[PDB]
């Protein structure tokens, strides 16, 4: 009876995430609940296509929806969704994303640990898709899943007011700053700060394309040979 | 000083062609030409814009303003009798196109409209200066009167605020495969953090992208934008 | 365990009836501005000590642009010893790397110091 076994898995964290829902460990025990059985990956063929439809995109939508006014509501039908929905990984980035609007940075964070982890177990998963042909992991999925001393000294001098004010007023330093420096490393460091700052307003494609530019612009100067290590996150931000 | 009378000449024309017919265009259009043909190149800005001129006495203003509602004629010759003095004060030729639209001339707003749209577009340098006490040449409000991508998205930045614009910018580079369009997609996002008020970042964004066009060797076929993002980075 | 002592951060620096702490240093491990440092290692024991310090920092720094300033260091410490000779020596030697990776392109002040800080 691994089926009732599995019940007591969810039973108990279904009680842990009650009793303390800014802890993972619940969280961390329904996932493997959910991912307990699965051997390897569902029978595919055409395009790698499965015989299982993705989620009722009027059903994801709502959910999208209710994003704007997120409340530990919302929270929990995703996941009850996402423990009879095995496969569907775009809500294991919602309930992440929730969760960090919620509050809890550290169950995000987990949330993510363990599916990156389920996705080691069987990998094959990474490719297949859904009937419709939709991808079991999207590229936006992706991205969420994988990994200076001054560069930081402004960075974290600027996260902070675009947490006061608001991203205008971000800028807005950004740029009062720029205007005071001689230095191309330090002109460098700021235009990457204002990547960074895209990214965490939500501009996913608009920061990306920051990070091209500033990876060749790099490459082109010659830090391979001087400094690399910040070449090499610049090579890994623009995939 | 004898295109002095020249430009009176102008006017009285002007004045006549406007008492004979005042729902009809070219009368009012004559007396743009009087005004704004002489201006060659735009004044010298200093402290943050500000040009040495002074701006109409904001009582003299507020008094237009107040007129606004019941609006007569002799008001509305009052207001261009004034923007024939204050060559650059676009708010009245905004006040002139009310008091028109309102009134049933409905051809000559639209003319009024045009023929500032024309100047600007000549000098375009104007739309950004403001006088002596940092009242601005194009205002607020004159600028919307007057309104594909940075057409989209600088209507965006104007409606919604910047960030809705800087949103759009986004979702819109989404779907650009050609590097010409991202590399325009970039340009606008320079644009916009002008229109905003950084400088100086859009600066340091115009400098990387003349940098690189003249890389791509851009100059031998698109010599127009290169020769125009080369100054933007002055 | 990392949690734990992240949600109570006195628990790391209490010790048990016996005096024993309830994480050593040894277990603190498992888990967890170079000529500032060193310059002062000068004043103390002689310049053989300040040199000794300064190997074990090369030990480990994957970033070359880490390492000129570290051969920097072994410039500024040798300088203002008295050695004025070998001294420009060095910084002759490192005006050149700079001017072969481009170093007038990014970061010139290094450069436009270290020029007349060896000529």
């Amino acid at each position: 009876n691994d089926r009732a076994w599995r019940q007591t898995q969810l039973k108990v964290a279904e009680l842990l995430i009650e009793r303390q829902p800014e802890v993972a460990v619940g969280y961390r025990l329904r996932r493997h609940a959910v991912w307990a059985g699965i051997t390897a990956v569902p029978m595919s063929g055409a395009g790698n296509k499965t015989p299982l439809a993705p989620m009722s995109a009027d059903m994801v939508d709502e959910y999208r929806a209710a994003m704007n006014a997120p409340d530990q509501g919302l929270w929990q039908r995703i996941e009850q969704s996402l423990t009879l929905a095995p496969y569907w990984f775009e809500g294991h980035r919602l309930s992440a994303e929730v969760a960090e609007k919620l509050g809890f940075g550290a169950v995000a964070q987990a949330i993510a640990e363990e599916l990156g982890t389920f996705l080691q177990r069987l990998p094959a998963l990474r490719e297949l898709a859904f009937s419709d042909g939709s991808p079991f992991l999207s590229p936006e999925c992706s991205r969420w899943l994988q990994p200076g001393i001054g560069e930081a000294g402004l960075a974290e001098e600027v996260a902070q007011r675009h947490g006061e004010q608001g991203i205008a007023a971000a800028l807005a330093l950004l740029d009062e700053r720029i205007a005071q420096l001689k230095e191309p490393r330090d002109r460098f460091h700021a235009l990457l700060v204002q990547a960074e700052l895209l990214a965490q307003e939500g501009m996913e494609a608009l920061a990306r394309q920051h990070y091209q530019h500033l990876w060749q612009e790099a490459s082109r100067l010659g830090l391979s040979h001087w400094e690399p290590g910040l070449v090499n996150r610049l090579e890994s931000l623009a995939a």
